[PDB]
């Protein structure tokens, strides 16, 4: 249906302001497919919401502007995303990053903390499980640490998300704790999924020793490597492969911790839409060419899992557009929400030619940030910027004390393009994403 | 493809949480239609972003329960709704209830406190006035006063929402002032346009002195009925209505002001959620048992239009939903958009039997509160409330140290059922909607 939602013309004159061309019902008949899909790829914006992606066009496109990725995908829907309490078994309305993660690779709800288990501690197979046993090709990008949740949730089962290696598995996950006598820390059971293609960062957890097992005394990076990993650690040597599948499994760590912002920006203040000048954002001067972005890595993944004949599951993740968001950082946020919509267009491009792969946008749970008045005297931490229309916008942090912005539980949406899409329109949950991608896979 | 969106049981365990029961592809392809709407009904939900429709579920219906109106409501997708800088014809960010109301009854931007009138100040014509012109039946129901920006922008062209009657018109809209040889004011348009069932509150407003033309000297009210009005002002009377046209308008004035609202609660506080005890809503003691209720209005003006064999255009508005979220109220808030989803109900219930309805459910814009952690230390306006699900949620609103929380610029949810629906999916603007329902309806 969609391709062009920017506005048609003038915004002042009537009709100016449409985004639509004509009558979608025919284009949106020939968009609704039920043939099973041969590839997934699943983006998610880490605590992006509907006041995100809009704060992020006005922005960087303008108010009635558009983004080529993220507002290109033709089904739409909201969903509901709300996590458990461990103990009673109530529903938890604000989600974390863990609980959020496990509900769409495991299709069951759990508590905020836990990786891979329901509220009772049991696992439960992820997609990216599933999809290996099939045969199809499996990987999960990210520009946060691997250890973090969302990439995580995919290939570890565990107690407590702060169960990144040995070292804190023993302590928080005793009883993953490899030495104990469990599947191991975050890190170990990463290892051991062994996806075809897994990028990100967190080389720093990697330099902890394995406790136990046939490893014991060398590093995680050493067991990776030990047992057939292909390590790069920049944009050349990731360019440099040439393929990646279980007999040499790709393995990319960017970066010690997460992966550097784009744009760098002041953090919001209190009074700073009134007592500060509106900002525009300029690039981030730590972050390397070296460091590949996330459409360079959502494109190089996409190119290696392509050569599997089975089809292939990608998972890719813009994390800092949450961190930053947290950090009240509008800048470094909205470069975030761009720098995914790069990959997320990557995706469609190759969705497009394919015409088999299903891509799916969402985030995980929504967050702090809101748009408000020029003129607002909000008690939160406020800020303005210069958008592309040459208007100012003001976004506003209000709902923590704390020195962290909150998650919040409104439900948000959630978009996709290719076979089985209808299935993320309407309202529905979190997951039942799991079940729609199982599904359109045709997995058991 | 809807009708069931709550969870399939429970929610603890592996696809308990799940709201599809199956694969919607071909249910929602056999809910595609372009075939022409014969009639039309609008509910607004004023200040009902996503953030208000989750924390009006999770606290009613529990989070995951489904509103068997709101949520029913098959095609959904995100809208923009940003209003216009007077001057410059700039974006402005965040709307206002007039120049989003305008936007959608219009088709065209305008600058925030407008009714009728793009940035030039020239008046542009409803899709109410569009509909009478053709034929159809109108109606315009709200629990708002009848002057209020979202009922008024379908029937009076104005330059500032303020010019309620005579009296504040040549103050302020002195072009407009029927004296020096304006439309007059909105009360007085209202008057003129003579949609054949109007309903609401504002009856003060009434009590005002014409000061020129055929009827001057008498009050306004005392001119609805010289004019051929039909004069209710409570349910009985309402109940009594046989039929409402062209030779015997309906004009039903419950409220001086506002209506009231349906549930009582204390308003939010500072550190509400912590200092304070969770609260449960009750309903309100002083709403008389005579004012009828939204969903009581929202059924005999379809009983009275759907007379009409050309068809109708109605639009009904929940409008409080945004009073009591400026209140910084959850309780007044929730029960209103509770009582919204009953009107929604009334809608569906006819459009699913007629079967030539469209029926579009949203709001004008995004509002203030924040559904957060409960141990939430937050600087704005918190309080604790004891839902459906026996959990506690705590709501924010944090984006205004006056006495008023403001809207937001977040773009929202649109959903639609019926011929033509399929436009209201993918990314649209509030303006897209007025030429998608001109469209429906077959309006030149
Ligand atoms: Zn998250
Ligand atoms: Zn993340
Ligand atoms: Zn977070
Ligand atoms: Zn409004
Ligand atoms: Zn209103
Ligand atoms: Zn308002």
């Amino acid at each position: 249906v969609l391709e062009n939602r920017a506005a048609q013309g003038n915004i002042t004159a009537p009709g100016g302001a449409r985004r639509l061309t004509g009558d979608q019902t025919a284009a949106l008949r020939n968009s609704l497919s039920d043939k099973p899909a041969k590839n997934i790829i699943l983006l998610i914006g880490d605590g992006m919401g509907d006041s995100e992606i809009t704060a992020a066009r006005n922005y960087a496109e303008g108010a009635g502007g558009f983004f080529k990725g993220i507002d290109a995908l033709p089904l739409t829907g909201q969903y509901t995303h709300y996590a458990l309490n461990k103990k009673t078994g109530k529903p938890d309305y604000v989600t974390d990053s863990a609980a959020s993660a496990t509900a769409w690779s495991t299709g069951v709800k759990t508590y905020n903390g836990a990786l891979g288990v329901d509220i009772h501690e049991k696992d439960h197979p992820t997609i990216l499980e599933m999809a290996k046993a099939a045969g199809l090709a499996t990987g999960n990008v990210s520009t946060a640490e691997l250890q973090h949740a969302t990439p995580a949730a995919l290939v570890a089962h565990v107690t407590s998300r702060k169960c990144y290696g040995p070292s804190a598995t023993s302590q928080k996950c005793p009883g993953n704790a490899l030495e104990k006598g469990g599947k191991g820390s975050i890190t170990e059971q990463l290892l051991n999924a062994r996806a075809d293609v897994t990028l990100g960062g967190g080389a720093k957890t990697f330099a902890e020793t394995a406790t136990a097992g046939e490893w014991q005394g060398k590093t995680l990076r050493e067991e990776a490597e030990a047992r057939g990993y292909q390590l790069v650690s920049d944009a050349a040597s990731l360019n440099s492969v040439t393929e990646a599948n279980q007999q040499k499994p790709l393995l990319g760590l960017f970066a010690d911790g997460n992966m550097p912002v784009r744009w760098l920006g002041p953090k919001a203040t209190y009074h700073g839409n009134i007592d500060k000048p509106a900002v525009t954002c300029t690039p981030n001067p730590q972050r390397n060419d070296s460091v590949p972005t996330l459409a360079q890595m959502t494109d190089k993944a996409i190119e290696l899992l392509s050569k599997n004949e089975k089809g292939f599951f990608l998972q890719v993740e813009g994390a800092s557009i949450d961190k930053q968001n947290h950090a009240a950082n509008p800048c470094g946020q909205i470069g975030e929400t761009v720098d995914l919509d790069e990959a997320v267009q990557r995706a469609l491009e190759f969705a497009k030619k394919e015409g088999n792969t299903l891509v799916i946008v969402t985030a995980d749970h929504a967050h702090a940030s809101q748009i408000v008045a020029p003129d607002t005297k909000a008690p939160g931490l406020t800020q303005a910027l210069n958008t592309k229309d040459g208007a100012v916008m003001v976004m506003s942090y209000g709902n923590s004390e704390e020195d962290s912005q909150e998650h919040t539980g409104s439900q948000l949406r959630i978009a996709a393009y290719g076979p089985h899409a209808a299935n993320v329109v309407g309202l529905t949950d979190q997951t039942d994403l799991f079940y729609t991608m199982k599904a359109a896979l045709g997995l058991k």
